[PDB]
Formats: structure tokens, C-alpha cells, sequence
């Protein structure tokens, strides 16, 4: 059937950006089940939200099934902006190509795609609103609102969580200063900076404090390799998403003046396709490159051009928000992949007959 690899990630409200092997074993059963040879599939009680594209914008739709099956082979499609996506042949593409007098759509089956051909993909993810979160002292928010995504941005980008303390790794004083500030702010309580061997720190010493951090998905070992974006931002405002992204890019964006574009370098694979999905929410097309740096793997998000830097500033020009966005973007495939080997694949049904997955936000059908 059409169909994805386990591996593709899928944007749901409910469980944040989870690979759809992941989210088919979540829901497994919990509605009708039909197991017919080599298929399976589960009707579900509750549909689950994934997004999809409905009269021209990107927004949140019902997924009323799931399903799991075989297929003989597969196709990887990867294209310029680092998106790499794994589909079985008859897997449908909905593909733009500049022609002598514009632009044609049509779909085309993943085993008939040859570079040059662009496929369509996400620019611009509608929703969000102000997530509610549920609860010596300290106080919890009870809103995931701009001041805490930032605080996030800098936790997330350069700190770390111990059992009894919350720690922001950064030579900006001026930085560590207003995180601290953030931290009386939200919480009631403040830390103290602290010059370390190799770097200053802000230091604040609450266990109460990084058990709400641990209950937002932070992890506590193994951070810089591991971490993703919670799914509370990924639900969030776009003026929330914004206030975490450029808390993160103070932390750890480059700029480069002649490129024109802002580069943020992660050690988390899974972190950097969540950030590409935040992105994707300002209206901002990100581009992906893995590099091996020093011997190791990491994970590059670049964002170029002015139409896109411009959204991260926090003076704009007031069109900028008149101006509604163009929502899908047509991405140049540069290579194909041929993959003989039969494996399990995964789809969903939705209303729409599409949604949203991929490393990076891609339309993909049903």
C-alpha cells in the first residue's frame, strides 16, 4: 500500500513530534482492530490530531486510523533543504515544476521522482495556543507563556539539569543575568553565578525546580545528545515558539554576514527536526545538514534569506504581519534511493487524505 517508514516522524498534538512507529504502538488497539494477513490496522476510539493541509493553510485534523503493513521495497528521497523522507513506490508526492509559462502540481508516485523534481513542503504550521500546565516552595507557572519559553531557550541551548540544581553554562554575564531574573520572575526564587573552571554559571538550587524541568521532557543524563523539543511548545503561540527560538540563537547561533543566514549547530538529531518544526510555525523554511566536526556527528539548522530572518526580529516592519504567508514551499529533490529490502511500514488515515511528517515539516498522503 502507500505507506511510510517507521522512522518518518509525525506531528501530533497529543504526543509532540513522534516517529509513527512509535505513535502506531501507543494507540495499538485502543479502538477496532482488524489484523488481515501482513495488515493490521486500528479504528480508533478517539481520533488522534495530526495536522494536514485544508483551504490553503496547514492546521490541525482528525487521524481516525492507523495502520501497519509490509512493503516489498521502499524509496528515500532527499532534497535540498536536508529534508530526507522513506516511502514505499506507490507512496504518492504532490511535486511543482517551473515550466515555460509557470508552475504545475501534480502528484507523482515516490518510485517515478528523479532529482530536479520538487516535492511539497511545509513553510508555514497554523495553531497554538497558551498551553496550561497542571501542578522548600516554589511557584509553578501555570502557563507555558513567552518568559519561560525563554527561560527554555537558554536551559535547552546551554544548561543542564542535576537532581538538586538547574544550570545555565554561558560567559555572558548579561545572559546569565536575565535567566536569573526569568528564574525570580517564574518561580520565586533565584540562583547565584558562579565562575566554573571552564565557563560561568548560573546555579539554582531546587529540586522542586528541576522536577518541573523533568516533567516537561528535560532530560536528566545525556542531554546534549537527546534532548527534543516538548510537545507543549510544539502546541504553543507562535509569539511563544518565537520568545524560545531566539533565546536558543542568542545561546548558540552564528551569523554569517556575507551568506546572510543564522546557523545553530546541536549534538541532538531528534532536537534539530523539532527546532525545524518551531521554525515552521514563525512561517521560517529551515535548512538541515549533518556535519562530522572534531570526529563527531552533529546537527546543523541554518536559516537564510531576509523573508526569513526578518520573522526572528523583534522590531518588523508592520507589514510583515499583514502579509499572510504562502504556506508550501515545492524543495528540489537531489538524490533517490532504490531500497529492495522488505521491511514494516505505517500509515495513517486522515480526513484530509495528508499530513504533515518528515525530519523536516513535509506534506505526505495517505
Amino acid at each position: 500500500g502507500k505507506a511510510v517508514d517507521g522512522n518518518t516522524l509525525v506531528l501530533t498534538e497529543e504526543f509532540g513530534l513522534v516517529k509513527i512507529k512509535e505513535l502506531y504502538e501507543k494507540l495499538d488497539g485502543k479502538g477496532r482492530k482488524t489484523v488481515e494477513g501482513n495488515e493490521e490496522w486500528t479504528e480508533l476510539e478517539t481520533p488522534v490530531t495530526v495536522y494536514g493541509y485544508r483551504n490553503g493553510r496547514i492546521v490541525g485534523i482528525k487521524a481516525t486510523h492507523i495502520y501497519k503493513g509490509i512493503s516489498s521495497g521502499m524509496i528515500e528521497i532527499r532534497t535540498r533543504t536536508g529534508r530526507k523522507i522513506k516511502v514505499t513506490p506507490i507512496h504518492k508526492l504532490f511535486t511543482g515544476r517551473v515550466t515555460k509559462d509557470g508552475l504545475a502540481l501534480e502528484e507523482v508516485m515516490a518510485m517515478h521522482i528523479k532529482p530536479g523534481d520538487r516535492i511539497a513542503v511545509v513553510k508555514k504550521i497554523d495553531g497554538g495556543e497558551y498551553v496550561k500546565l497542571t501542578t522548600r516552595k516554589i511557584k509553578v507557572p501555570e502557563v507555558l507563556d513567552e518568559d519561560l519559553a525563554e527561560f527554555l531557550g537558554y536551559l535547552i541551548a546551554d544548561g543542564t539539569l542535576k537532581p538538586r540544581t538547574v544550570a545555565i553554562y554561558n560567559n555572558d554575564e548579561s545572559l546569565l543575568k536575565r535567566a536569573n531574573f526569568l528564574s525570580t520572575k517564574l518561580f520565586g526564587i533565584n540562583g547565584k553565578i558562579v565562575q566554573e573552571r571552564t565557563v560561568k554559571a548560573l546555579l539554582i538550587h531546587s529540586k522542586p525546580l528541576v522536577d518541573f524541568f523533568r516533567k516537561l521532557g528535560i532530560p536528566e543524563s545525556k542531554k546534549a545528545r537527546n534532548w527534543k523539543v516538548p510537545r507543549e511548545l510544539l502546541l504553543s503561540p507562535p509569539s511563544v515558539v518565537k520568545a524560545f527560538i531566539n533565546a536558543y540563537i542568542v545561546c548558540d547561533g552564528y551569523y554569517h554576514e556575507r551568506k546572510g543566514e543564522i546557523e545553530i549547530t546541536t549534538a541532538s538529531e531528534e532536537g534539530a527536526y523539532g527546532l525545524s518544526y518551531l521554525l515552521a510555525k514563525l512561517g521560517i523554511y529551515a535548512t538541515f545538514r549533518k556535519k562530522q566536526i572534531k570526529g563527531k556527528e552533529y546537527y546543523r539548522i541554518a536559516i537564510s534569506g531576509k523573508t526569513n530572518l526578518e520573522k526572528l526580529g523583534i522590531k518588523r516592519e508592520t507589514r510583515g504581519y499583514t502579509n499572510i504567508d504562502i504556506v508550501i514551499l515545492f524543495d528540489e529533490v537531489v538524490e533517490v534511493k532504490y531500497i529492495p529490502e522488505p521491511q514494516e511500514v505505517y500509515d495513517i488515515t486522515t480526513e484530509t487524505h495528508n499530513f504533515v511528517g518528515g525530519n523536516m515539516p513535509t506534506l505526505l498522503h495517505n
